[PDB]
């Protein structure tokens, strides 16, 4: 049961790192599966909804892993516990760029895409700022700007900056310098006056 | 002979601020320049390439202002010399909102959007950090991140925040906070160590 729709995901997954979703056909993923056409239609009505279990698996997989994280003790080491928080997102979505790069370009299509995104990126802004708040309750940051607002901006910079060196865009920071260029930023806005 | 390619732009502008690009024909954009489909043909081959048109036209009036800035002297104050170039982009693409976010979501299916796009984010990211190394030579900015890095991280952030607050998307920095918060964020990461 559960053996063919891994399958289906596992296929997606191989052959997004290829090409786009638009080059791969039903017939592509239900070979690689090893189903038919019609057993592909009884796990997902489209190449579009598998792309969208993906995305959705990549989103709970950071989501957890920062979750784990932000359950234990905070990092006595201030740039430390930013650094820790960013390379969470940097691991996850580096380990999974084919999906990381079909995923936002299908948040310009895709109302679902859109709002799942949508969804997670209000979560960790809201965490973002809660720990912002916390610095400032603490004395360890300064009250500059609204804590919100500058939660906003900097995880617009992540989600922008990472996937652009994901994809070899140009312009980007190239992969191996992008953590230690955000987290750069983060520390001198977050503690800066 | 350039009235009925005008036409035709400010056309494609006018309904772009209502609709997407796939929900307007090209029998929408010549009813709306005064011309027939075949007269329309003869100026462009496609609604896409009226739409990289528009772009074209944004894009080169953001870098003519930016030029107008850059061949004047420097602002003697640090941060009102990076908020008068912020806001160039500020304002350019935010007179033209509906291209801006057209123009976006074109750069994942075209190639030329894309090319485009890039080539002036290049030019913006390298006159930034030709900026900040001027900073650093005369001992106003500490010598912390590759400047090049630096540059290309902070326009990014632009890039994205900017163009998320002209959509109201959620989440975004609300427009009349834009201004203040991508400030504040260059000038602790230019000067903070
Ligand atoms: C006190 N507890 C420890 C703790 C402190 C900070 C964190 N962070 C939350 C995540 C935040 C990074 C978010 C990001 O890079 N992206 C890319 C795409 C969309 C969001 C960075 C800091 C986590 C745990
Ligand atoms: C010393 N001369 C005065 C001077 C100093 C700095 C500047 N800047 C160049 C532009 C830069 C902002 C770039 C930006 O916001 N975007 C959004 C989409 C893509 C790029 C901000 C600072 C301009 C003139």
């Amino acid at each position: 049961g559960d053996d063919r729709e891994l399958a289906i995901l596992a296929t997606a997954e191989n052959l997004l790192e290829d090409r786009p979703l638009a080059d791969i056909s039903v017939d592509d993923l239900a070979k690689g599966a090893g189903i038919s056409r019609p057993t592909f239609y009884f796990y997902f009505p489209s190449k579009e909804a598998v792309l969208l279990t993906l995305l959705d698996r990549v989103v709970n997989q950071a989501d957890m892993a920062l979750q784990t994280l932000a359950e234990n003790p905070a990092d006595t080491d201030r740039e430390n516990m930013w650094r820790t928080g960013i390379n969470v997102f940097f691991e996850t979505f580096g380990s999974h760029k084919a999906v990381t790069r079909a995923g936002q370009a299908a948040r310009a299509t895709s109302v679902e895409v859109a709002e799942l995104w949508s969804t997670f990126m209000q979560k960790w802004i809201a965490y973002t700022a809660a720990v912002i708040d916390a610095e400032r309750d603490r004395g360890a940051a300064p009250r500059t700007l609204p804590a919100h607002e500058l939660a906003t901006a900097l995880n617009l910079m992540n989600e922008r900056t990472l996937f652009a060196s994901f994809a070899g865009e140009q312009p980007s920071v190239p992969e191996a310098r992008v953590l230690d260029t955000l987290v750069h930023i983060w520390v001198t806005s977050i503690y800066g006056e």
